[PDB]
């Protein structure tokens, strides 16, 4: 599913991501924009052999099981395929664990490089929320 910008903002808020660990909704929408362009089916293969999955490009090295990332963990206790669903519940619940892991949203390199320090409220501007 490719979400609309406001549609995704609303879904993230519904699932309790708004201001989670102090990160406003615009931060999460911005991260999703640059990780996946709002496409739940996004996948990307990393140089280390792990894969990133879903709207927030959650990585199989630590967070989910895909059966093909040697020496990896599955800390969210989910198949990586669950992160590709039109229903963002699994992605949101896993993101909550990731952002609580110590480095906040810096876990998402694209958030650090493209969202951090910017006017992230622009991402939810105009949205009925
Ligand atoms: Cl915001
Ligand atoms: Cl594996
Ligand atoms: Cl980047």
């Amino acid at each position: 599913k490719v979400f609309g910008r406001c549609e995704l903002a609303a879904a993230m808020k519904r699932h309790g991501l708004d201001n989670y660990r102090g990160y406003s909704l615009g931060n999460w929408v911005c991260a999703a924009k640059f990780e996946s362009n709002f496409n739940t089916q996004a996948t990307n293969r990393n140089t280390d052999g792990s894969t990133d999955y879903g709207i927030l490009q959650i990585n199989s090295r630590w967070w989910c099981n895909d059966g093909r990332t040697p020496g990896s963990r599955n800390l969210c206790n989910i198949p990586c395929s669950a992160l590709l669903s039109s229903d963002i519940t699994a992605s949101v619940n896993c993101a909550k664990k990731i952002v609580s892991d110590g480095n906040g949203m810096n876990a998402w390199v694209a958030w650090r490089n493209r969202c951090k320090g910017t006017d992230v409220q622009a991402w939810i501007r105009g949205c009925r929320l």
